[PDB]
């Protein structure tokens, strides 16, 4: 809304209000070749998504909780104090794009490139996600991983070498038999327009996962309902 900084004031105008989301991943995991859809809408007044995807080549041949980082941080909810260092929404509507390596420990490793922008008044992430030197026996293509997504958060900082922001992190990711399967992340964000962008001083994002099912739905699919919200910086 109502902004002292008319850069600010331009990205909240495209936020305010619900913004349908459209997810589309072409996915290669150790040769299994794999599609995703997904559908919903993003609230970033409360930092809040709903989506609910699709696999659109039959059974998915990973985990769901794998994908969550993959399968759109511009639904964050940024405090007012902070709203200067949001990047994702000042890179909008022309986009950013997401890079991602990501390595499951004593597994293999996951590279994703992803647009994010508009197309008309809905959000679109398309994503390719090449996966590599998996164990057929490990906890990925066996599937052993808990459906489930535990809370955490991660640390943003700005590269202004490439006008954009990266961020490390890891997911812990629950295997059937109590213990834990560690995800690195690694990830770069970079604009896709010319124009100025905000970059931001450090901070974090705590975000919180709840995986369901639709009773309804035949086909191998995930709901997910996501939080996201800024913070690590103080008003007064």
């Amino acid at each position: 809304h109502h902004h002292t900084d008319p850069m600010v004031s331009k990205g909240e105008e495209l936020f305010t209000g619900v913004v349908p989301i459209l997810v589309e991943l072409d996915g290669d995991v150790n040769g299994h070749k794999f599609s995703v859809s997904g559908e919903g809408e993003g609230d970033a007044t409360y930092g809040k998504l709903t989506l609910k995807f699709i696999c659109t080549t039959g059974k998915l041949p990973v985990p769901w909780p794998t994908l969550v980082t993959t399968l759109v941080l511009c639904f964050s909810r940024y405090p007012d104090h902070m709203k200067q260092h949001d990047f994702f929404k000042s890179a909008m509507p022309e986009g950013y794009v997401q890079e991602r390596t990501i390595f499951f420990k004593d597994d293999g490793n996951y590279k994703t490139r992803a647009e994010v922008k508009f197309e008309g008044d809905t959000l679109v992430n398309r994503i390719e996600l090449k996966g590599i030197d998996f164990k057929e026996d490990g906890n990925i293509l066996g599937h052993k991983l808990e459906y489930n997504y535990n809370s955490h958060n991660v640390y943003i900082m700005a590269d202004k070498q490439k006008n954009g922001i990266k961020s490390n992190f890891k997911i812990r990711h629950n295997i059937e038999d109590g213990s834990v399967q560690l995800a690195d992340h690694y990830q770069q964000n970079t604009p896709i327009g010319d124009g100025p962008v905000l970059l931001p001083d450090n901070h974090y994002l705590s975000t919180q996962s709840k995986l369901s099912k639709d009773p309804n739905e035949k086909r191998d699919h995930m709901v997910l309902l996501e939080f996201v919200t800024a913070a690590g910086i103080t008003l007064g």
